[PDB]
């Protein structure tokens, strides 16, 4: 009695975890006015059956998100058991603190909306910070990226016992110290200030950039020129969530990295067309393992630390 | 103790509504990212005041949505003492029932992200359905825009007292009853067979005036006009209180046989009138402004009525 | 699992769906005072069981209400897996809008009340607005009698093929279109200013006025008189849910009905009595599909377009 | 800025108490559909306003606890500042436990829809039991009728300095010998077997005082003093401070030998004492009223109590 | 799929209850700090599962609280299906009223905490006052030592058919007439004024002094005398929950008891090691029962008036 | 109007915000019973005051933050106007994600149970992680002490204008790099393998000051001080803002080789210091005495950033 749906024309993501799982993807009436004003129709009985709506990837955060809510709400009111909300790249993750302004936390007015809008469940992959999960009270399952990516470096770079894992920012001196031990090799961290200050060894090694997404890509492609004039040998950039939006395509192009790899938690097709640097990682074997345990009930703490 | 604050880059309207307060709009920074993702600062304290933030009138939908949204919450956690959102026009209000199928209720949903988002009351304009109050647990003032549009028509249509009122479909019948009964003339209404129109009411030989409580690509009611004048209408009108003019609209009515076509200010319509010169807004910033000041002052709104 | 209890004494239409669904109603044990203070007891274990409670038809709209919600809370606290409000006729209904008056929103407080009440989904019939479903958040399942309208249309009346369906109201013009367009036949609308004013094809027709409820029938006579003054060749009327309070009765075997149609969503044994137009389409089968439906999460929207 | 509604025809006590505050009643039109659809409608502003509703005290507990609702929700759509509602005798206050059975707890479902109502304060007086005030999460000031019956003791029986208050059962205990303290006195408690009645306690040759919080049909009251006569009472006296006397009560307490019987305003009684002398009320609007003078000025109403 | 586990290092009850239903208690990994700031773990995954936590006996009556809320917060984001909260002795129960006083309702706020914290259910036994149900919305069993209580009556004094029920306060009057009634014979009620007054027969008697919990026992033991005073043949007191703080041990060991018999809803063992006139009834079996019910969706009414 | 009452015996930065204020601390009976059940009483009237619960400093965090929660629920149905608690150091901070287990998410558990007793406003200092503040949904003021440690390190450490501001571990890297940027100097950052320690970061020749947000058994910071010497550090200070200085810890600092500890006045330092001459208090009682008065008076509080 498992039902998935997907968010709009982006199947992509959405069509790969469903043939994972031995399903095709349900039927959803869509029609967009001029405005973008989104109006969904769910095309079969979701009554007494385990939803799971997978958000698309159509670049407009705010016409997904919606779009997302409609169809949440739409299940909910037709009666369906349970609705999972399964967001690969969380929205308004960044802006999750007030930061010292009189801000909002945009993440958490999100997990309220997606709240009300009737979600039981969340299945995401690497929460821009962890603290999000109390942003809900509903159960969230943060997958990580981590297993897939020590799996990748230990696959594509040679010199991986003696590279070092590389923090473009302060906040990320966790995630990479976290990788760098899994490894056994060093971790460095770089802090901008607008002047960038590199902490920790990397001399004659390979540097890895290691980070949760990447946007502009002007932070990432500055760390690997810093990284470069500190003596690393060559510069990887490893992010789970692929933005890659405004110049991002085009600094990637122009700078020194060896190769940037993300996941597909977004699609990657048409940028790939434009930047050959980028490699993708698929995690769809990784979401949909998630949905058929989180309806199985079963363990999905084993996807943590190891790839399926 | 007041603080108004807008939305986008959209400030005719704030403007106007600010100024008839005696007020300048609150300062706010918006950097909107890369998927749009909406970034919204308040600029300045709003700590135990009385905020009103008025709705965005910049076409796309979700990206107003979610900036109102966005405000509405950086004021509450920033200690405003009462935050209203002031919607002109209700986003998603035509969502408002299942209609018998699997759909969103979508109406009820924006409802309650606005609740949780923080708003303490609503402050709207001719809801698409009445009912739509009863979305939400904070008070709501639906203010009309038919006072306005009465006083337009017998000042702007000289066969007014013998003219017929006409619904462009079966549901605005309630609506065009009641300003033909206000007026004290005839109505009727418009149906597409479920497609051919039939029309059901005395219009030959007499001014038609459309009126429909909103129009985005006015396909709808420009084959209305049509109908009107094959039945014998005189001239056909279009009164809109909400003119979201998109798409094939713009030309629609020019190529259509309209003496005119009238909406409010509750959206941006200078844009439209350059390549449209039927069209006609009547200002009900007016009837905001006052809404806001008697919501503050503890004054009765319903006079607005 | 599934338990069926009814509001009152009036075991009428809850005993018919019992039956249809190979059940007996559930023990309660009632006990009213002079103040009409009403005190429940529910007479069997409903622990983990799916629980539908079909409200009377006594007449006393408060009293009944409370009696339901008090039964609502009972069952909730005495761990029932869930519990369904069925209300055939919904209470105050029609005061779900303002109208230009600081009145209040009386169907949207019900629905907060049977929602605090615990009432986890709501099966009821022709909501007076379908809007109400926006009135809660927990699902709502509105059935129609359309289809048992058309049906009897079309068995009862031999000049369907060329009749006018007419809406007493202004408000009833989609509802009258949408059975108008199914039959392939004309409408018409009527409006009241004290002076009704009609408008759409009649003369020489049989008029079919068609509505959701009829109280003190005032308005659904004087449209008769109206439509035979028209050119009619005869009048029925055919509501769904009949209160016939006041004077109805009187007025209507004075009227000019050929007959009055209703369901049974509200008790009409003793109405009929007095009234020899009256007849009734028993609901009941639907009723206790869409519970038969609701139970084992199987597709309840069958019931909008097809008679079980 | 202060305003008094009143439900139901009832307005005794509502008059009372918005005249010790120098007001009028609020304007509200009430119109009693076909099933007795209640349909109320606030007749003036409210908006930001601080309102108190007085409960009706006309028999049908049902329609009148609708009607308490209705205008709650009336009043808080209308953007009523606050909204207490003042209910003298909190309906179904007794069905406030399951009492090893599948019953409801009828007393929070009622604390609840007061709640979603739109309540934010309530005032009530001799709660059936303290702890339904923790049925709230909105305060509630529960008033005590203890020192007006006290008062009244000392003032009416002359034997008052060693009579007996007597529970009319078991559960009244804590109630009576709150009393007999006070007074300094003995304290009795009568029991039905489960039946025959028990009596613990001295009352040989004394005034027998039965204290209770409520008495409806009067089957179990009227057959205590039987069984306090019996046991050698001088004369036995009934003080209920809600006076709910439905059905047999009327006739009940005239052939009892009950040398008086108390109750409080917080039920209508004019009706009744007609056909009942022994009857004697003890009026509480001005408690009433007082409280609603100190929740709105702020003042302390613990001092009440 | 039913999972239970224990509050703190005291698994005494809980493994007797976990024994009684062929089940170990599930693993649990507990830190605890210098601020008793309580950080746990649950050792296994209950994704999908019918959660049972049964708290401590710790005595420090905040720590145990928390660190059952935390346990209840954790098993909930962690998917479980159902936690429900098995709380032997409930928590400031006794503060459940404001009694002319601007104090807090406790029991009310413990209740809204254990909901916030995510409990779907509540088992207990012989709440303070039974008023507590209404505290929750969630659903609460309220066990009652009764069945055990009158069994022990009747199995261990002889006089058991012309003794006399006392409630050592006036609040406990319902529970012993409810006991006296049961057995068939007298009750009494003391009340304290510093001077306690009796009512009833209890001369050439044996007095049980029954109530739900008894603290410093200052109360009981001086109604013993009381009870001895009027001519009571010897004095027994019974109370479901022994808290025994204090003074009590000490008290107890010098008072005229014949005995004090408690349940083991509060660990027994040392007490009894101070006090030989305390003698304990298991009541393991009855939670153990309750548990297997509500899980299995069977009657737990039957345990009211029946000894598993 | 306002009113500010204290936890606990623990009154010493109670009594210094309200002597900040001018005013008296509230009257409030606390009665421990057996199993140290907390048992509150409010001695005075708080009906329609501005109420400010200052948390207890008493070691036992369980009994302080139940007793903090009995004592906002007291006010709350007590009707006072708004209770704001008052939380120098929020309770199970550290306890604010799942960190890859099936572990509680304490510090939202807790931010609920303060929104459920009826908390208005929460005012807080240095949250372990700005997070936290989403974690509610009443707004949050979190204040921050690194202006003070600034002010202090400038005015204590004739070398600061070339130190290094180093973080214990690798969590603190923002924290320490905020200051670091401030005063213009080098930043180092320690982590133990997962053990032994590496340090990134220039501190040869050269004071190193660890900064922390907090600090308990001091078994972190004390070998971060060995490394920050072994690394060849000049002397080796430690400033942390909440002192929670358990069990090892008085002793710990002093075997160390610290050149002082700096801490706030968030949690009672009188008894430690005591037994360690090495410790100096940064007092906090005027920023938060600045920040109630702020709360209060609807002025900014942002300034006291």
């Amino acid at each position: 009695n498992i039902k998935i749906f997907s968010g709009s024309s982006h199947q992509d993501l959405s069509q790969k975890i469903a043939d994972r799982l031995g399903l095709e993807l349900g039927k959803v009436v869509t029609k967009k006015f001029s405005n973008q004003e989104t109006c969904v129709e769910i095309g079969e009985s979701v009554r007494g059956e385990d939803v799971y709506i997978v958000q698309s990837g159509c670049g407009e955060i705010n016409d997904n998100l919606m779009e997302l809510l409609i169809m949440i709400n739409a299940c909910k009111i037709a009666s369906a058991s349970r609705v999972t909300a399964v967001i690969p790249c969380f929205p308004y993750a960044r802006q999750d603190k007030k930061d010292k302004s009189r801000a909002p936390i945009s993440a958490k007015l999100v997990a309220n909306m997606l709240s009300v809008a009737g979600a039981d469940h969340i299945i995401t992959m690497d929460l821009h910070a962890s603290q999000i999960q109390g942003f809900f009270d509903i159960p969230v399952d943060n997958l990580y990226a981590e297993p897939a990516v020590l799996k990748w470096i230990r696959e594509n770079i040679s010199e991986w016992r003696n590279c070092t894992i590389v923090s473009p920012d302060a906040g990320g001196a966790k995630r990479v110290t976290s990788i760098a031990d899994r490894l056994n090799v060093d971790f460095a961290l770089i802090h901008k200030e607008d002047r960038m200050v590199l902490v920790g060894d990397v001399k004659d090694r390979v540097a890895i950039l290691v980070d949760d997404m990447a946007d502009t890509c002007g932070t990432i492609c500055h760390a690997a020129d810093k990284l470069l004039s500190a003596g690393a040998t060559r510069v990887y950039a490893i992010l789970t969530h692929g933005i890659f939006s405004g110049p991002a395509i085009s600094r990637i192009n122009n700078a020194c990295f060896e190769a940037v790899v993300v996941t597909n938690t977004i699609p990657q097709e048409d940028k790939m067309k434009h930047c050959s640097k980028i490699q993708v990682i698929d995690i769809s074997m990784i979401l949909a393992e998630a949905i058929r345990r989180t309806h199985n009930g079963e363990s999905v703490s084993y996807l943590f630390s190891h790839v399926p």
